[PDB]
């Protein structure tokens, strides 16, 4: 037993390692989307940079779980980071739809971890998820939903001018 | 009944007074450790100042419970502050081991108060503990554990040079 | 064929994807070393931060290969990022020995990619490796070798005081 | 023999003069594109200024070869600068397609000069091309490819609104 460990269930320790892996998986998927939108035959550079920034954020969220694990006296156990589901992402609408699904998958895992922490009467882990993860997820899901609504309004996937305008006006200039 | 009181159980009010007393007890123990490391035949002044600062923090945590009690319409009830368990603390390793135990005792009382607040359906008191106490405790327990690991690496209790180096490099210069 | 592609052999494109994966693998190994040295029963925080910074550098080196691939009209193809060889890294000497081996493995892959680029008469890829990768590798290998020499001088693995002093004086204060 | 000449083959000297001429030819083609987009019946002023800036860059690349020739003890020999292939450039897509072809023609001549320098064991000339020309060419080819992709997305040549928007958003405001 770690000398610091107190009120930290083995099941929560393991679930934190699985959550860590899912954050790294989400990072890697966003890396793939960055590289796709940077292709010369795609060439939507503000969209590419949006996904690159998301990739960096998800890696930071993984590192925060590593630090958390050690603060509680759990032990970080790493597994392979699986490659993303697709090698190419179609267009901005298809990519944003996949991003929405990914963000909801991550949110469901965080909610499931909160349920486990609640079951094991771990208020520190509940607070950590509520204070550091759950609101960020709701905000990022809302942002991507708003983007999808605007891509549909702009006539994606068929309307190339609409896709061009989204890259200029909806995502930050990079 | 206080005119402000709402959703505040008598049991929680009493447990807040007991928690207040334990914070003052923890403060007093850290005061004792300060005075010990300031002795001419101990003379580890950065270690002494670490414990003095901890003593001040624990007194602030007691005062925050006094303010909380009054905000909810409970009544502060004070009891004697018991003197610390020891009059002399051996060396930096023994003192840090006692500090780890003290911090885990305080953490267990905070977790027990959270369980009571949960049982009495008091989300304000749960939030107060999660937002103001529980993360501070995990961070301070981790810091002291890290210190103990380093004191053992430095050969305490026998290695006086190791103890000297810990005071110079591990705790803040004062 | 990409409209930008010129003098870029399929074999080099594939080898750039494999090199990308190895950079991500190296990043992940350094992440593991960070988390290990951050453990409460290891607690060498400057060593931990050295490895965390290395992890970030290797992720940047992967991203630079993604950008390169797209500049030449190749296509990024991602594979799983394999978990590191070890779950625990022993001590600062064992970790630095593994880091030296990792850096030499990465260097050998870069040298092998240079040989392939030379064989395929690709001076742009040769320049990219020489200007962005090969000197960084020699400098980082020299730094880790110097560290190993100093850890041995300090009596690792047995001399805990030596290990403590390395963390204070050899790696950047964090 | 020039007093400075060392390891500089007559064939490389002649090929540098031919490369100089091709840079001036590329400059002149970009000058023509500038004047076309500045016409009152074309009137895409940011596109015009993009090509004008390219024209100035290619003249600088010619001057750098003149300076190089003299540094090595070769002798600058000038030939006529041939007028561009077209007197009118159609529209932004046709012009960017011609620019891509021109940039790849210049790149192939630079790669051919690198092959000659390699054959004649001239590492200084190889370094000069790798350090001053080959990466610039890859970056500029990628930029023009990205532009063509976006012009096609915007519905060129038929979509005049798309062409108008490209001039406002894809090329620098002038
Ligand atoms: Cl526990
Ligand atoms: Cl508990
Ligand atoms: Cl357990
Ligand atoms: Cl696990
Ligand atoms: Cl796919
Ligand atoms: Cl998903
Ligand atoms: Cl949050
Ligand atoms: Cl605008
Ligand atoms: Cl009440
Ligand atoms: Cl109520
Ligand atoms: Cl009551
Ligand atoms: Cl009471
Ligand atoms: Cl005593
Ligand atoms: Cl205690
Ligand atoms: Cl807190
Ligand atoms: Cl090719
Ligand atoms: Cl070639
Ligand atoms: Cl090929
Ligand atoms: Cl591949
Ligand atoms: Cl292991
Ligand atoms: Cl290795
Ligand atoms: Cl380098
Ligand atoms: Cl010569
Ligand atoms: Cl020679
Ligand atoms: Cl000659
Ligand atoms: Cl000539
Ligand atoms: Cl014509
Ligand atoms: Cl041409
Ligand atoms: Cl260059
Ligand atoms: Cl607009
Ligand atoms: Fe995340
Ligand atoms: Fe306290
Ligand atoms: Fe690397
Ligand atoms: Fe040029
Ligand atoms: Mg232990
Ligand atoms: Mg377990
Ligand atoms: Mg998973
Ligand atoms: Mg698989
Ligand atoms: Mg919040
Ligand atoms: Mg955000
Ligand atoms: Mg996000
Ligand atoms: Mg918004
Ligand atoms: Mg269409
Ligand atoms: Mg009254
Ligand atoms: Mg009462
Ligand atoms: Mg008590
Ligand atoms: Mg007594
Ligand atoms: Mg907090
Ligand atoms: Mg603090
Ligand atoms: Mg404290
Ligand atoms: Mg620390
Ligand atoms: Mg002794
Ligand atoms: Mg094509
Ligand atoms: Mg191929
Ligand atoms: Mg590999
Ligand atoms: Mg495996
Ligand atoms: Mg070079
Ligand atoms: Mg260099
Ligand atoms: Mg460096
Ligand atoms: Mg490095
Ligand atoms: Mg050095
Ligand atoms: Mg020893
Ligand atoms: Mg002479
Ligand atoms: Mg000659
Ligand atoms: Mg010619
Ligand atoms: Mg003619
Ligand atoms: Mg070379
Ligand atoms: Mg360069
Ligand atoms: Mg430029
Ligand atoms: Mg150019
Ligand atoms: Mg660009
Ligand atoms: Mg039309």
């Amino acid at each position: 037993v770690s000398q610091v460990r107190q009120n930290y269930h083995s099941d929560c320790e393991a679930a934190v390692n699985r959550m860590l892996n899912l954050e790294l998986y989400a990072s890697y998927t966003y890396s793939s989307m960055y590289a796709f939108f940077d292709r010369d035959d795609v060439a939507l550079h503000n969209v590419a940079e949006f996904f690159k920034e998301n990739s960096h954020e998800e890696r930071e969220h993984a590192e925060k779980f590593m630090k958390y694990q050690n603060k509680r006296g759990g032990r970080v156990v790493l597994q392979d980071i699986k490659k993303p589901e697709r090698d190419e992402w179609g267009n901005t609408l298809e990519a944003m739809q996949a991003a929405l699904q990914l963000e909801k998958t991550v949110n469901q895992a965080l909610l499931d971890l909160h349920k486990l922490a609640t079951d094991k009467v771990d208020p520190h882990l509940c607070d950590f998820l509520e204070s550091e993860y759950l609101e960020e997820q709701v905000k990022d899901i809302k942002r991507i939903g708003d983007f999808i609504t605007n891509l549909k309004r702009l006539g994606l996937p068929e309307n190339g001018m609409g896709e061009y305008l989204f890259d200029k006006h909806s995502v930050k200039e990079s």
